[PDB]
Formats: C-alpha cells, structure tokens, sequence
C-alpha cells in the first residue's frame, strides 16, 4: 500500500479534474465530479476489443486504507435468442477482457456495493510504487497513480 | 490506515495462534492456521446478540494494502414456513446486527469472495491509530489490531 493524506487527494482530483485531461481524453464520453468533489466518474466511450461495450470507472479515495479506490463497471451488449441486450459485465469475464494484456489482478476479489450498484476494486498493482523513501513527490501522486491505474490499460492514444 | 508487512504479520499470527488467547476464548468453537499459517479462521459458539447464529472470523492480510483484514460471515437460522433451515446473513442484517451495538462501520460496503464464498469485509475503523511515530510498538501491532477489530464487538470472556 501507499498513503496520501485526504487533503491531497481532495486537492489534486479538482485539479486534475480541472485540468481537462480527461475532458479532452478522445476515449472519454463524459466526466462527473461529486457533490462533495471527493470523486470522480468517467464514461469511456464505445470499445470492442478497447457487441459493443461502455466502461465505467467510478475513482474515489478509501478512508480506510487512505489510498485512491478505482471502482470498474462494464456494460455489455449481448445477443439473446437474435436480439442485442445490454448487462452488466460479470468480474470473471471482466477479468478476461483485460489480461489478455496486463494479465495480473491483485489481491481478492473485492465487490463494492455502492447504493445498489456494484462495482470492481481494480487493483492491477501495488500503490507503492508511486511513492519513494521520503515521499518527496506528494503533489503529482494522483497524476502519477491515473497513468498508472488507467492510461496503462486504456491507451491515452 | 497504518501498513505492516507481511513478515511480520506472519510472526505475528502465528505467535497469536500460539499464546492460545482464541483457544481459551469462551466464545471460540475452534481456531485453524491455513495451510501457509498466513490466516487464521475462527469460528464462534452459537450466539443471537451474543433459533441462533453461528459468525465466522478469517483473519488475513492484504498484500494490496499491506494492512490485516478481517473477513467476515454469519449463518443465521430463520423458520420458513414453521420449518427450521440455514442461510447464509445479508450484509445489510450483519450491518443491523453488529452496527446496533455499536455503532459504526467505515468506507463502503465491501463483500470479498473466497473461491466462491462470500465474505463481507468488516472496518470498524482506520488501522492508523494502531501505530506511528517509529513504530516502538510495531511487535504488538496485531494484538492491538485483535483487541480493536474483534474483542471491541465480540467480548473478550
Ligand atoms: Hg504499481
Ligand atoms: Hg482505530
């Protein structure tokens, strides 16, 4: 694990959110900051290999291991008996719509349930790794962390 | 939340496992170490606020957080149709259960699956007042972690 204080995070998502990153992200179909500006949910646009699907990745901070939590949801369009339906994506086959690169998930299964709708812990990597022996570089965490958590998944490009 | 690696935490349950503090508990059917003494799963004595229940205790470590997790089940038995049977507790009745006395949980609602079991993830609150500062204290630490994240609602007798 790593650590970074609420504050910052806080912070550095209006920031981020602000900067127009994902605004002017071509993947992205559109960008939602919360009421209490503690997270942020991005809509990818349609992908079929990256029957067509939509993505959902719901960032938000734990307070309990004082981390950023990417929250991953998937639709998917499926032909019943001839006619396209759309369902959630179950984890196992979200685990492998994704291996196929960046084959490692961590840890356990975690479902979040967040009123009502549930969601996918996407862990593919320790946080650790976005922070040295002195935390020297705190203010570009949660920019370091998207390139890691998201960008290397779903290209920029 | 406060990190502690896993050697550490090895030690640590397993010097648990052997100060016999779960074996003399009264509460304490029985007490197993898996396979890699990485875990620890405790079962308790048939209570209703402490027809009954039967609450399962896995003791593990997150690997992505580096901190102890405390997974959690609970086996109800209800009277269907005046025909005693057993179920498995919904989250939101394990909640209305423990949450009533007392009172809190933090975060979201976090369900973990074990090769096809379904625990539900129990943070009364942030490991970060466990240690700090040096750690002086880090030998303890998950004897602390017992005394707050399972004596506190179960009662130590
Ligand atoms: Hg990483
Ligand atoms: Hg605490």
């Amino acid at each position: 694990g790593s650590m970074i204080p609420y504050q910052e995070w806080h912070s550095q998502l209006q920031s981020l959110y602000d900067s127009q990153i994902f605004h002017n992200w071509a993947l992205c179909q559109d960008v939602h900051l919360n009421d209490e500006k503690d997270g942020l949910l991005l809509r990818l646009i349609p992908t079929r290999q990256l029957l067509l699907n939509h993505i959902e990745l719901y960032l938000t901070y734990s307070k309990v291991y004082n981390e950023p939590l990417l929250l991953l949801r998937i639709w998917e369009e499926k032909s019943i008996d001839g006619i396209p339906m759309t369902k959630l994506m179950l984890p196992t086959d979200i685990e492998s719509l994704l291996d196929v690169q960046g084959k490692f998930q961590l840890g356990l299964d975690t479902i979040i349930n967040l009123e009502g709708s549930v969601w996918y812990s996407f862990h593919p990597c320790d946080t650790s790794c976005i922070v040295g022996d002195q935390a020297e570089f705190m203010s570009t965490y949660l920019r370091r962390w998207v390139s890691i958590f998201i960008f290397s998944w779903l290209g920029y490009e």
